[PDB]
């Protein structure tokens, strides 16, 4: 009969996870034997926990879980273990210890630091090509940074590695501001607006955001202050962001490959639901229960390949 797979998305109103959610539903449409039970956890781990209980009570044969809280992986694993059901975590990466605590736990995502390195290289390229961006002519990038959720592996790695990569390439940096905007456009717009309204706003040379949603908020705040001359960099290559790379409102971004992350999540979940090896009949390379999908930098010079 039909194989039910339970899926939780941490919040449907996340740009990137909306792409992933839709892609996984398209993938399921192409598997006549599988029924997806899709849940919006509304950015609340307690809601997600209850949703998982309901899915397990409905007899799902696998779970695909996009955690609200990464630290809740253990909690979720113990729920799955109660039914001896496999779980494919995706996009918010559990700790190695959590993954190793249950032989039926897997993870699909990315090499988080790669996105930071790529973003840093993009900034380095554009900085070298636009020395007018060095407003105070000190040879250093005076930056502000809009961080994702504290503790989220992508937020932590993108924040560390964008700056490390710039510095390693011989570009000194001065952090003027850094705060979280929780992956959200409105929070980022308000934070950027505050920074532009504070004393020494005039020192800001480059805006770095851990994702496109926050970058797009910054773009709007810059526009409101007639400061669009300041470049903004993001991560994801969300559809709206690519339009802004085209228009010049966004200086660069980094494709976070939602389509392939969705496909790997679905393929592994379906195999595990069927009691097969996770990668059976696929080309996915699973390394110690993890699949990582490459990022790719995007700017006007290669936009034609992504538009
Ligand atoms: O967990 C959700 C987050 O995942 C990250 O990989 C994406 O870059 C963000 O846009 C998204 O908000
Ligand atoms: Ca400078």
């Amino acid at each position: 009969a039909d194989t039910r797979i339970g899926v939780t998305i941490y919040k449907y109103d996340d740009c990137f996870m909306s792409v992933v959610r839709k892609a996984i539903e398209q993938d399921a449409k192409a598997a006549p034997d599988v029924q997806l039970l899709m849940n919006d956890s509304q950015n609340d781990q307690s809601k997600q926990n209850d949703q998982i209980d309901v899915l397990l009570a409905k007899g799902v044969k696998a779970l695909a879980i996009n955690l609200v809280d990464p630290a809740a992986a253990g909690t979720v694993i113990e729920k799955a273990r109660g039914q001896n059901v496999p779980v494919v975590f995706f996009n918010k990466e559990p700790s190695r210890k959590a993954l190793d605590s249950y032989d039926k736990a897997y993870y699909v995502g990315t090499d988080s630091k790669e996105s930071g390195i790529i973003q840093g290289d993009l900034i380095a390229k554009h900085w070298a090509a636009n020395q007018g961006w060095d407003l105070n002519k000190d040879g250093q990038i005076q930056f502000v940074l809009l961080k994702g959720e504290p503790g989220h592996p992508d937020a932590e790695a993108r924040t560390t590695y964008v700056i490390k990569e710039l510095n390693d390439k011989g570009i000194k940096t001065e952090q003027l501001q850094l705060d979280t905007a929780m992956w959200d456009t409105a929070q980022a717009k308000d934070k950027m607006d505050a920074w532009l309204s504070g004393p020494n706003a005039n020192k800001i040379e480059v805006v770095i955001a851990n994702n496109d949603a926050m970058a797009m908020g910054a773009v709007e705040a810059l526009k409101a202050h007639n400061k669009s001359s300041i470049p903004v960099f993001g991560v994801d290559a969300c559809p709206e962001a690519l339009a802004l790379v085209k228009s010049g409102a966004l200086a660069g971004t980094v494709l976070n490959d939602a389509n392939n992350q969705a496909k790997a999540t679905f393929d592994l979940a379906k195999n595990l639901a069927d009691g097969k090896g996770a990668a059976d009949g696929t080309n996915w390379k699973i390394d110690n229960k993890v699949v990582r999908v490459p990022y790719v930098g995007v700017d006007k010079d290669n936009l034609a390949e992504f538009s």
